[PDB]
DNA sequence: GGCTCAGGGCCACAG
DNA sequence: CTGTGGCCCTGAGCC
């Protein structure tokens, strides 16, 4: 029921720091791993919309990085154990922000 | 020690 | 063929 702040996905869950899509997580890897780097003649930020996010990969990285996502969550190493120091956030993030009872 | 929780890999389908 | 977006498996984490 939630959308991602960026390319506005719903999403599968905790990724790197926020409610992301697969389709989140999966660019930001092969973006930041395979050591990509993108510019947009005008307007860095551009609307981050369904569609407009296809046209501007840099916006949509920078989209990532502004809305919260780490970008040292990005084991671009090999070792799918990717959780990093900032680890707790998640389930902390999770249960201030549900907060729901069993 | 065990169940959870989230991330990285490779996939399959869509442009 | 190239790429978006994803499901799957392994692994850090916490209970
Ligand atoms: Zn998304
Ligand atoms: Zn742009």
């Amino acid at each position: 029921d939630e959308l991602c702040p960026v390319c506005g996905d719903k999403v599968s869950g905790y990724h790197y720091g926020l409610l992301t899509c697969e389709s989140c997580k999966g660019f930001f890897k092969r973006t930041v791993q395979n050591n990509k780097h993108y510019t947009c003649t005008e307007s860095q930020s551009c609307k981050i919309d369904k569609t407009q996010r296809k046209r501007c990969p840099f916006c949509r990285f920078q989209k990532c990085l502004t809305v919260g996502m780490r970008l040292e969550a990005v084991r671009a190493d090999r070792m799918r154990g990717g959780r990093n120091k900032f680890g707790p956030m998640y389930k902390r993030d999770r249960a201030l922000k549900q907060q729901k009872k069993a």
